[PDB]
Order: structure tokens, then C-alpha cells, then sequence
């Protein structure tokens, strides 16, 4: 669909609002990294993987094989009990509950190929600095 994205500092704000901040030992900075390097803080970004048929939803990108459902992944598991669509929004509310499930998981936000690629143990604070958070 047509890019719905979120302004830096305003994504920022929405998180901790949100609780995000420091969840599960995860700093804003973090997830901030990651929904830059996942969909550049677009909520409507998709990406198809044509391996397993799946598909990655939303700012963070969830995939809907163990995630989300969106009712056409075969062999699925529907672990936030929300449907894919629900993290195609511009309140990311149920984004936010379903990324909080992901990192419950035992690798925690390593679950992202992308975080750990290019924010691990890497310099992040440039993402919340000027956000007044
Ligand atoms: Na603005
Ligand atoms: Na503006
Ligand atoms: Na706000």
C-alpha cells in the first residue's frame, strides 16, 4: 500500500508512551534502530518471503509464520493472536504488543537479523537524540 511513515522523534515518543523503553533490557534507541533498518518507520511496509510463502508486517515487520496471521502462510502459528492487517495501522499499538511478545522469546530482539546486522553492539543513541525522551 501507499507508505504511511512516522516521523523519528515522534516514533520515539510513541514508544515510550508506549512502554517500549527498556522493555525487556531493550532501550528506546534499540527499537528505534530497529524499525529504521526493518521498514525506514513505515507502518504499511510488507515484504513477502517467497521461501516459505510468509510475510513481514509493519514497522517492525513481524512475520505472520509464527506471529501475526494473515490467513495465507501455510504451517503457521498465530503466537500474538492478531491478525497481520492489525500491524498495517497508523496507532501501533497492537505493533508494540506483538514486538513486546517477540522479545519474550529466549533471543530477544536477536530474533531480527537486521537489528543484530546493523545495530548490535553498535552506537545507536543518534536515534532518540533531539526527540526529548
Ligand atoms: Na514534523
Ligand atoms: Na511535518
Ligand atoms: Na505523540
Amino acid at each position: 500500500a501507499e507508505a504511511k511513515v512516522f516521523e523519528r522523534c515522534e516514533l520515539a515518543r510513541t514508544l515510550k508512551r508506549l512502554g517500549m523503553d527498556g522493555y525487556r533490557g531493550i532501550s528506546l534507541a534499540n527499537w528505534m534502530c530497529l524499525a529504521k533498518w526493518e521498514s525506514g518507520y513505515n507502518t504499511r511496509a510488507t515484504n513477502y518471503n517467497a521461501g516459505d510463502r510468509s510475510t513481514d508486517y509493519g514497522i517492525f515487520q513481524i512475520n505472520s509464520r509464527y506471529w501475526c496471521n494473515d490467513g495465507k502462510t501455510p504451517g503457521a502459528v498465530n503466537a500474538c493472536h492478531l491478525s497481520c492487517s492489525a500491524l498495517l495501522q497508523d496507532n501501533i499499538a497492537d505493533a508494540v504488543a506483538c514486538a513486546k511478545r517477540v522479545v519474550r522469546d529466549p533471543q530477544g530482539i536477536r530474533a531480527w537479523v537486521a537489528w543484530r546486522n546493523r545495530c548490535q553492539n553498535r552506537d545507536v543513541r543518534q536515534y532518540v537524540q533531539g526527540c526529548g525522551v
